[PDB]
């Protein structure tokens, strides 16, 4: 059956959204996580309290800063968002590199990965997809595997409006799911949480949760609305 579900805040006012989450009532066994930037972790750090939500760091590489994180106590990271890999240019195995390096120091991790439009349009979000992950994967180890967490979100879903179809998502998530059993184990793949990330709004999110390898959410824009909590509702 399905893992933990986890719908995760990427935070690219607030506290008037961590006084919400923070009195919501969520009743089932959901991990909410809200990744925020440098400047509004110790906000988010003091304010936000629900024994079901924890906190992100973003593109935090280094050892010092890995250190300071964990130290500030940051355990969970998100790493190889598009963002990152566009305006920063890190490649697969630079990204590859980072994840291996929070693993190694105890970090919860959400590494990205997705096709571009043209990608995509080209018929080769499989090559990519399974290229992206190959990278990580060859640097991890099949414990390791316990503390990351796959983000698939296609880039042309990424703040443009542009959700992917229930089967695109369904899709990929399987490949995803697929080389993993079959690579790594299928002990490590049955235990494993991809995420969807590219548009999701309470209003997509059931239908998209509802499929089979979907396990959770990563939300941009409606992260920062009180339509969020519709969004952890449907991981259920």
């Amino acid at each position: 059956s399905k893992p933990q579900p986890i719908a995760a805040a990427n935070w690219k006012s607030l506290s008037e959204l961590i006084d919400l989450f923070n009195s919501t009532s969520i009743n089932h066994d959901v991990q909410c996580v809200v990744a925020s930037t440098f400047v509004h972790l110790a906000m988010t750090k003091e304010r936000l309290s629900h024994p079901k939500f924890v906190i992100a760091a973003q593109n935090a590489g280094n050892a010092d800063g890995l250190a300071s994180l964990k130290d500030f106590g940051v355990n969970w990271i998100v790493l190889g968002h598009s963002e990152r890999r566009w305006y920063y240019g890190e490649t697969n195995e630079i990204v590859a590199d980072k994840v291996a390096a929070a693993v190694a120091s105890g970090f919860m991790v959400i590494a990205c990965i997705g096709e571009t439009l043209q990608e995509r349009e080209s018929g080769r979000t499989a090559v990519v997809v399974l290229t992206q992950i190959a990278a990580i994967a060859k640097k991890l180890k099949k414990a390791d595997w316990a503390k990351v967490v796959i983000a698939y979100e296609p880039v042309w879903a990424i703040g443009t409006g542009k959700v992917a179809t229930p089967q695109q998502a369904q899709e990929a998530h399987a490949l995803i799911r697929s080389w993993v059993s079959s690579k790594i184990g299928a002990d490590v793949a049955g235990e494993l949480r991809i995420l969807y990330g590219g548009s999701v709004n309470g209003k997509n999110a059931r239908t998209l949760y509802q499929q089979r390898d979907v396990n959770g959410f990563l939300v941009g824009g409606a992260s920062l609305k009180p339509e969020f909590v519709d969004i952890i509702k449907a991981t259920q």
